[PDB]
């Protein structure tokens, strides 16, 4: 039987590149989405097509909130529901926006956000993905390997990967003894923002020392196919930079 | 008005208090921040005021994750001003310290304001507080973890919030450098150890530490803390000093 | 001439033998190079020799510090291009580990010479003999780093400054090698095969504290994560250090 | 009665603002040399003006050879000779220049050079002031951006980490004697004599805290603190001096 997978913030970028590269290695994969539901659905589709049954789609909305343990349940309920096992949980789904320090969206909707999206939200769907456990069973992260030399005004977004940093090794630690390997990615510069112009998008690209350019998604998810594959079955806790040498250029 | 002033958070006992009582020594005014040891902070208040008059006043506030934690955390640093006319140092100190297992009476989602709420959050609502109101040496501290990457077993919302404070940390400095003000972190090992851990548990840890075989003085911690604020530390910003006795160098 | 070439250093045994075989297994052909296991090195080479003809040759080097240690990394390297008339992927396994205790039959320069020269110098002096050869492709480097140097073992100060030099140079040559389109990377085990001295209850002590299956890592396990680094997968990874070592490095004293 | 240091490069630069600031803290000191002898005699006339007997000078080449280990053996010799006891090394000699990868020192000399004073010579100096062995210490002049290195600096880098390397391992295995080791970590200080004008500005411009290089006193107030009363738990730490310059993207 097809092991099966959990991509958070599936429907486009690096997190469909995943769940497309995670199909292709066999997996059965639920493509959470929040916003983007066309997307979603198309996807799912186009896997369906390929193998029948293979894909499902689940809407969340993975802001903190009092409700927010319950749609991380939920989530990994559908893969049960679905395919009668989850194997592997990817945490993809990221908000990324400026929050200033010194002077849109209320303080609280930015905490919210940056860290229950990124920080909360996987710590919530760890527990739920252990909890539901009866193999080669994983979690990875997408971790951000610019966390120690941060964009300017980006305090609440690097407060939550380091979060996840800190997830990533206490999680490992704690599922090691029931065969959970926890692992993360970091990419440097991948896929830009969409609302970045190009002449920005070339300054970072040109920072990148191996080739100046940015990270395709399917690279990004070529990291996260050896992390859940058996030729990383004794690796737990480490976090793959990603990033053609940008985290080694000083200022 | 010529003597600086500064807000220690959770000061009433143990490492802040400490801190608060170092930092007095220096020649601060100091604002002790409590949640539920009022007796405690009024207590020190007392004993400052007595050695210097009109030189230390408490502040209450709960730093647990909601709504008004931003009220909250303005008014910590409102009372600095308002007592002082100035606020040149915030100590990031108060802090929840418990277990949070992944495989399982707090619900969760209380057990998240408090392990990041206390220990991140109000540390970054307060750090943009103390930065909107400002020969000034203008500092932040926050007292981070020198074991965050060897956390105790079943402890991820806490190290998930000590890791967010290192983030703060580096963000905060990088950010707040054009304004003068350096934010650095201090992290202990083991130092006093939690009032509820038991005896045996605590000689299990001060066996481990290389420099000593016994936990930090909190007055050690506070002697860091005093160094970072201090004019020694004036081109220092963005980096954690381990006061932890070689513990984190130790393998398994 | 269209299978690409490798260099593993210490190849002969444990982890730099199952290196070389498994990058012999996805279609490389292979330098062997040892220093004092000469038969190990020729069993292995004809081994892999059968499997395919004209695919593995062995090269014989000290890799300890010395006037003449760049001829001998430079002829390394050389071998490689005279076998095989390429070299795509070096591999730096070779590797002295013993306690140099700061306080107190070889003498203190010798230590140094054989830990910093092994585990540092030669890897410095290989990558610029790989480079300055370069002036479809996928050129790399590996280095055997190790996922405890900062909880280092007690009286091993040498080796552990011998390998933090190797990370600062995977972080140095990654960025100064990325303009050739040469990756340079790392593994950092924690414990795999155990050095041939200890017992069964002393590697006992060490299998019970690694959480993901109190074991050590396989010599494969490690070449696994080798095999990724050179890949076509990991073709945008540079200056990266990979930890295979089942969670241990998480364990606090 | 007064404690003794020895600084390793100490007539210069950051080394010489090191063995002033111990000196007005009270210390008696050792000012390392190699090729400087004018200026490392006159700073040791200017502190024993100041209190007579509490300077000599040393001379002595750091780079890695066969004869390093007695060279820095007679360093740390030549603290007790003058003063009958030695409480601090700090490990500030450096060779600093650039060693490419791809192309009129021959390789072998520039890896003695740079991995002798970085790393080989502290870790010898280290092991004669333990073996010779209150408030004991040592110092390693680390460097801030060995994570963000200058391009084709691969030789300093590695003596730089393998400095890390050293100030770990040696914190664990002397804390059971009581000695601390602890380092202090420059992002861009003094800028190197040899560098251009137009250089040195680009390197300021990028430094967060002010835009401009640390003083060599501000790096000694970092060394004054880890050998002082008030570091007596820290041990294994290394302080970044570098004004936010480790934070900055590129
Ligand atoms: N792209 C890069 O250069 C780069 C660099 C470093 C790190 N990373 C990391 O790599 C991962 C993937 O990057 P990316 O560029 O593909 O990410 P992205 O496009 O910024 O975000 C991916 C998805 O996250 C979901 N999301 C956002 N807010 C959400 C909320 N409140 N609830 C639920 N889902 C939410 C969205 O789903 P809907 O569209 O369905 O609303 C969005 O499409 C992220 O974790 C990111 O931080 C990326
Ligand atoms: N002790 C150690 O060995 C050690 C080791 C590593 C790191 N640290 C760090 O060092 C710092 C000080 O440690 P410590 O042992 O002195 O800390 P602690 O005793 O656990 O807590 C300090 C104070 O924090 C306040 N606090 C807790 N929850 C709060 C909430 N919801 N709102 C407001 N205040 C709250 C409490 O003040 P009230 O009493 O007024 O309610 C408490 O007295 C902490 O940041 C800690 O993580 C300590
Ligand atoms: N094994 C582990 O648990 C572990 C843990 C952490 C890191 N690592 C790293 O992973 C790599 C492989 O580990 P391993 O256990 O397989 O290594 P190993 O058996 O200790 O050494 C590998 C080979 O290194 C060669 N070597 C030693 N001194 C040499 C010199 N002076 N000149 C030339 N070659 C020399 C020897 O070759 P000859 O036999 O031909 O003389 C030896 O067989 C090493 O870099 C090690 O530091 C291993
Ligand atoms: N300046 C900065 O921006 C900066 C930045 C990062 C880290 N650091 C670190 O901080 C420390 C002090 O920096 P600095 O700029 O003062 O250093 P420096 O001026 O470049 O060097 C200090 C002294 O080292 C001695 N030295 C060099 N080669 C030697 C050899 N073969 N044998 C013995 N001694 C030798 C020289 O002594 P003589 O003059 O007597 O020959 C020299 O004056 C160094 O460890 C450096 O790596 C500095
Ligand atoms: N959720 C997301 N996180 C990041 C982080 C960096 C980047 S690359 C950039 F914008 F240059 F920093 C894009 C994204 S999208
Ligand atoms: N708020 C607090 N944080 C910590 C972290 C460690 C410690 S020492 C211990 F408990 F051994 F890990 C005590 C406290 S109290
Ligand atoms: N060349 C070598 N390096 C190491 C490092 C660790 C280990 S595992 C051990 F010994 F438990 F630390 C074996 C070796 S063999
Ligand atoms: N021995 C020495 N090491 C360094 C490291 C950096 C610097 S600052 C510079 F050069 F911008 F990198 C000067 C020196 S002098």
């Amino acid at each position: 039987e097809a092991p099966a997978a959990v991509v958070t913030g599936a429907a486009k970028r690096i997190g469909r590149a995943i769940a497309v590269k995670l199909h292709q290695t066999g997996y059965r994969v639920v493509i959470h989405y929040h916003n983007s539901a066309e997307a979603a659905v198309s996807l799912a589709d186009e896997l369906n097509k390929e193998r029948s049954n293979t894909a499902v789609v689940c809407q969340a909305d993975l802001t903190n909130s009092n409700v927010l343990p319950a749609s991380c349940e939920e989530i990994i309920n559908s893969c049960f529901r679905a395919f009668g096992r989850c194997d592997v949980l990817v945490n993809n789904a990221s908000a990324f926006y400026p929050t200033p320090l010194v002077q849109g969206k209320t303080v609280e909707t930015q905490v919210a956000e940056l860290i229950g999206t990124n920080a909360i939200a996987p710590f919530l769907l760890t527990m739920s993905f252990a909890q539901r456990q009866k193999s080669n069973l994983s979690i990875v992260n997408l971790c951000d390997a610019m966390v120690d030399q941060p964009c300017m005004a980006f305090s609440l977004y690097n407060m939550g990967k380091h979060a996840l940093v800190g997830l990533t090794q206490s999680a490992a630690l704690e599922l090691a003894p029931y065969g959970i390997r926890v692992n993360g990615v970091a990419p440097g510069v991948s896929l830009l923002p969409v609302a970045m112009g190009e002449e920005e998008k070339d300054k970072w690209r040109r920072k990148v020392p191996l080739g100046r350019r940015e990270a395709s998604a399917e690279q990004i998810a070529d990291a996260v196919i050896f992390l859940v594959s058996g030729s990383a079955q004794y690796i737990t806790g480490s976090i793959i930079k990603v990033d053609g040498g940008l985290s080694l250029v000083h200022a």
